[PDB]
């Protein structure tokens, strides 16, 4: 058919959020992540990755998100995590819960690559770090609360980039940043 696809024919259920962020490595422009948030089955957790992207939080009335923030751990053949604007090492939490919140449910499979995870330190631990599988990792299934999936190929090539950067040995951190220069919705 000669017509453009728009935003709902690329989701999985047409009422659903689609935020997106802007990846530079280091300084040049690398992509853009197309996210569907899975509202209709996550809306807890879905809600809180979403209020981080366009901005809608305050800590001491200030602004709030997954803006200038970066992929601290890209483990190849695995995933890539990141979002961590708090401290920007791996180490900070926060959500529109408060400082963590309970793990809404794991009817959701890591089946496949391009799934938005909660990265999680225990049950419920989710904050505002969030992981992308780069492959199907089963095993997650009971642990990890996925919340969400990339929409388009673009977003894949994206990754696979991303996921072959090069990292520093036995943390796993990009030795030429990957941040997350823009993001909001779609």
């Amino acid at each position: 058919t000669i017509i453009p696809y728009y935003l709902s024919n690329l989701l999985t259920n047409p009422s659903n959020p689609v935020v997106f962020m802007d990846i530079n490595l280091g300084n040049n422009f690398l992509g853009k992540f197309k996210f569907e948030l899975f509202q209709n089955i996550v809306p807890k957790t879905s809600e809180n990755f979403r209020q981080f992207c366009t901005g809608e939080y305050k800590v001491n009335n200030l602004p709030v998100g997954y803006k200038n923030t970066i992929f601290h751990r890209v483990i190849k053949e695995f995933m890539i995590q990141g979002g961590d604007f708090i401290n920007h090492n791996g180490s900070g939490s926060l959500s529109i819960y408060g400082e963590k919140f309970d793990d809404e449910n794991f009817d959701i499979k890591h089946d496949k690559e391009g799934l938005l995870s909660m990265a999680n330190s225990g049950p419920n631990t989710n904050g505002c770090q969030f992981f992308i599988t780069t492959k199907k990792c089963e095993w997650l299934d009971g642990k990890n609360v996925v919340f969400g999936r990339i929409i388009d190929n673009d977003s894949l090539l994206l990754l696979k980039k991303i996921e072959n950067v090069s990292v520093t040995p036995y943390i796993y951190k990009p030795k030429i940043p990957i941040n997350v220069v823009e993001c909001g919705e779609l």
